[PDB]
């Protein structure tokens, strides 16, 4: 690591802040941390930890506004000064000296940088999810995403050019192949959570782009070469960044039987999942197809005096159901939703002898589970997740946590929206509230972050963002962001994002390698 | 090409904005993309891409303003000194670095322009809906306007001299004559929608200026004949958006039967459109005709109470049925509203034995189907909105989405304002938040996107403003606007918008090319 | 071409003589062109000749009509019926405040389809008769 400049001493040097000179040679891009070593007069070194945010040029040498540029193409002896400014983040020793000006100020990757990414705090427990533009890898904790200090995980940005999916499967496929729930587990002296067993949950509205996780792809092959190599780097992403570049492990496929066979799009091994309706009186879960706030009127009386004369009947013995429920009997807007909710939901819900076709998630061993759900209705869509919900939170509270459950949402605002007071909403709230004492841990999708709920993102500890749009770049719920990085938020492109989590001052800008499993077709 | 002028240094040249000059020759306007090539010590190229919006002159060797002014005319050193602002888009690799100041600036026009506007990022479905000041298309992601990744279309501007309907019509032309439907359908892989079926549904509450939808338009030909030579262009604009001159193809024109026979003020095609009583009191479609938001008194509930006695009645089976209301029957308010409706809504409600007098969209063949309601009142016009929205909606449902059908709405503040709290807008409300799934998607005019609600604009992807008002660019819901941009959006003259997509961090121009559609008389 | 004008005054009777023309605001018009500087009179100027408003009816009640005949010229006096009001359904702009006390709205809905009933059967002596039926004394 050679010498890339000199500290200014010009402008202020204050500890927080202070500009420095690079010399002609090694250039310095934005959020390129470096590191400046300064000399206390008793003896004593002192290093400062910052990252660059903010560069300039100054053609110093010139006053007259546009008049001479044609005279410096030409003819004229003229310099140019290239400064950058640079915040700190943390000091080396417990103090607060500004720098010497004239100190020499460098860039580092060895373990230096690990006081830079407060590395030291966290040792057997080192999570790799993003890389730097060096071969870098960023070192997240582990400890904050699941329930040993509390945290959940929340992305947001606009959808569409910001793959936020493509990043949540990164983060699993990094959890499962780095290692990191082994290291947890030894030295657990009896704890709650002594299994390296962590299984993961999908869901997928959008169409067949998230089902050959097990497929490895071949066309990633190529097009990583072609970035890697104009981009400049040592060896391929995953092997740099420590991480196996197999895909993952051949995990089950769960759709409704009537839509898996309509479907096929995939014509390969598909578990299909029914639901009994005598199990489903039994157990309770008639207000999640009212996928509605039905705030008017007292809809909700209605419910809950009709599901429990229903559960009554269920404990002392789908389209007849309807007429029965229709027979007995506010009256029309509860019989509309549910002929709404027939055509695409009395194909899953029908009376049969066999047992094994419950879905049953968190089995014997999985790792993950995508819930083939696209084709059916936005009622019927919201029914399907409120009711798989329910079944793991019940058994993950019944029995000790002893695992780790990863549940993955996708565009999560209208799921949990403000003021919606909708059944599923109280479920949501249940796995945000409590989801630190058990093994469940919710990662999230938003688009805005100010249309969902204020509680679900108040305990969440990684936040992720990715091109946040100009309109709420400048939202209360936005202000972890320095004011200096909002001018950038716009500029990024999807293959990066900004990751910022506890014990780290700052937002870091990653990029994530591009992934092994295809989508496409 | 010749680079028109040279980056600047005495200002600051951060990476973000640069200022720059410009050599004698080429002017330079504002939002003109350029592009600047910049050489980094090691060796490798480095692009930025960049829209001006901020352009000055300074009288550079005169001192005391005005007291020599006309000395330069006479006798005086002095000279000019032109320069401009550039905001970058993006960077060609991924490094934020200040460009030299040193280095020429060049225009984009052949690839370069290209990667300025994303379009490498979309390639196969490229949707022409624009031009700029020069022959090169604005290409628009079709895959943001239709289901794929979801989107809809929301025009603003102040009414009247803001030629709002005339893009919801241009770009209803370019989608269905550029082929890119037919582009995306190929690569099917059995997507859900791989079918060209596309339609659209337009209302007209103005004059006869957009009935004449069928006949070409002979005045176009000397004006924009006109126009062409005074601007200066290589041939017809058509020519250079690359789509043909010709008109729409068949269109249905559905209108009243009683002000159809007095129109004439079209009398070649017309198909009036009737309602059945027998069929509407089966359909339970009654709210629709209190056009009012209700909110006086609970008459929410009566109007429910008497349609839940009248489908029984009629399920188990114009001034007839408001005759027998009166035997069963704030309720004479009620019959006051219906009395108001019978001299202009007894058109649409006539027992006969006839059946293909159904209103019936989306036909086995049709495009483009046009309802005239100019002559229906207001609340009158309400009740045949709802029926229709209501009625399409519920047919798509049924079966799969198959297609696409855009539904265009005049003047979207009235039909849904802000606590409208009415059986019409939450039509517009499903359709904002189910349309995406489905293939219904909504092209709404709006006149200052203040007084409609805030679920419906936040789900739009592409919006578009012209000549907005000076005391509406200050509200928050227009914060996508950069401050250079608020000065000059009331400048706009009508013919000219500024066109903003997801993916695109900053928005541009776009012209038009006159209408070749029959407009006049 | 047939535009018609409504026009309503509270203030003094400045708005009362339309129809009649008048010559001492010309001198002052003469005077203030002059001296501000205009090519001709500003009525010319404008393309808008000084003619004033055609003959137009002017209307007051007939008990201010003879209270007031200010202008004695001729005013149409306009009248009203006791039957027709009832028979309009439409009462309530008596009660010209916000009315949100209690429920007197709704009280005067329940009057008007009760009155309105008894005129499809068919101001001292309507009160009479209204106080004789049964808030109410605010009402009434």
């Amino acid at each position: 690591a050679d010498a890339i400049g000199m500290v200014l001493g010009t402008e202020d040097v204050t500890p927080t802040v202070f500009w420095f000179a690079v010399s002609h040679g090694a250039s310095v891009g934005l959020d390129d941390l470096v590191v400046v070593e300064t000399r206390k007069p008793d003896g004593t070194p002192v290093r400062f930890y910052g990252l660059v945010d903010n560069v300039r040029k100054r053609h110093e040498g010139v006053t007259f506004e546009s008049d001479v540029e044609d005279v410096v193409a030409g003819l004229l002896p003229a310099s140019v000064s290239y400064a950058a400014r640079v915040l700190v983040t943390r000091v080396d020793p417990e103090n607060f000296i500004p720098p010497q000006p004239g100190d020499h100020v460098r860039h580092a990757a060895g373990r230096e940088l690990a006081m830079a990414l407060s590395a030291d705090k966290m040792e057997e427990a080192a999570f790799p999810g993003g890389l730097l533009a060096d071969g870098q890898p960023l070192p997240l904790n582990f400890r904050f995403i699941n329930g040993e200090s509390g945290g959940h995980i929340n992305i947001s940005g606009i959808s569409g050019v910001a793959t936020k999916t493509s990043y949540a499967l990164f983060l699993l496929h990094s959890i499962f192949r780095s290692g990191v729930m082994d290291r947890t587990a030894q030295g657990s002296g009896g704890r709650q959570s002594g299994t390296a067993g962590g299984r993961a949950l999908i869901f997928n509205v959008k169409g067949e782009d998230l089902l050959f996780l097990d497929k490895p792809n071949a066309r990633m092959v190529e097009k990583e070469d072609k970035v890697v190599r104009a981009k400049g780097l040592s060896a391929d992403r995953y092997a740099l960044l420590g991480l196996p570049a197999e895909p993952f492990r051949d995990v089950q496929l769960l759709a409704p039987p009537r839509a898996g066979a309509a479907g096929t799009q995939r014509s390969e091994g598909v578990t299909p999942f029914v639901f009994t309706i005598r199990e489903f009186c039994a157990r309770r879960m008639l207000p999640y197809v009212f996928s509605d706030a039905s705030a008017s009127l007292n809809l909700g009386f209605v419910i809950g005096n009709i599901e429990e004369k229903l559960f009554r009947l269920a404990a002392a013995q789908i389209s007849y159901l309807e007429y029965k429920l229709l027979e007995e009997r506010f009256t029309r807007r509860l019989r509309g939703v549910q002929k709404y909710l027939s055509p695409l939901i009395r194909g899953d819900l029908t009376p049969e002898q066999a047992e094994g076709y419950r879905p049953d998630p968190l089995r014997r061993g999985i790792q993950l589970t995508v819930v083939d759900i696209h084709a059916l209705s936005a009622h019927a869509q919201m029914f399907v997740v409120g009711v798989l919900l329910r079944e793991v939170f019940e058994y993950k509270e019944r029995v000790g946590r002893q695992d780790t459950v990863f549940v993955v949402l996708d565009e999560l605002n209208k799921y949990a929206p403000r003021e919606g007071d909708s059944p599923i909403k109280d479920v949501l709230l249940d796995i945000a509230e409590r989801g630190r004492s058990l093994g469940i841990i919710l990662i999230g999708a938003q688009q805005t972050a100010s249309e969902v709920e204020r509680r679900i993102v108040s305990n969440a500890a990684i936040r992720v963002v990715g091109r946040l749009d100009l309109a709420e770049a400048e939202r209360p719920e936005y202000r972890f962001l320095p004011q200096s990085f909002r001018g950038r938020a716009g500029i990024l492109q999807p293959g990066t994002m900004l990751v910022s989590q506890p014990d780290v001052p700052n937002p870091v800008l990653v990029n994530y390698p591009f992934p092994a499993w295809a989508t496409r077709r």
